[PDB]
């Protein structure tokens, strides 16, 4: 209910709490015990990159989907930032995909 939502570019600092909106566009599965599944999620303000973490015992996220992320945070990544999925955050599945370019524009005719 009127979540507070950041845009990637808002994001400047490492272990900010906020929600995350974003498309899922590939997603990596990892061999390591620790993490889970490593990937990026499209934006209408960029791409960022997101790992799950088991402790969380969240359902996989599918592929071509967009998806609403509360109570998250920013982990420290090399040179850019990442979002940490964990048990207290939550994810729910959204109707409505996020646009981040038809490439191309359509008209009736």
């Amino acid at each position: 209910m009127e979540p507070q939502l950041t845009k990637i570019v808002d994001i400047v600092e490492n272990g900010q709490w906020a929600n995350l909106k974003a498309k899922v566009i590939q997603l990596w599965e990892n061999t390591h015990e620790s993490i889970s599944q490593v990937g990026l999620l499209g934006d209408e303000t960029g791409i960022i990159k997101f790992t799950i973490w088991k402790n969380a015992e969240l359902p996989l996220l599918e592929q071509g989907e967009s998806y609403l992320l509360r109570s998250v945070v920013v982990g420290e990544y090399n040179d850019r930032f990442q979002v940490q999925v964990n048990k207290n955050s939550s994810i729910e599945k959204l109707s409505e995909p996020i646009e981040v370019g038809l490439e191309h524009h359509h008209h009736h005719h």
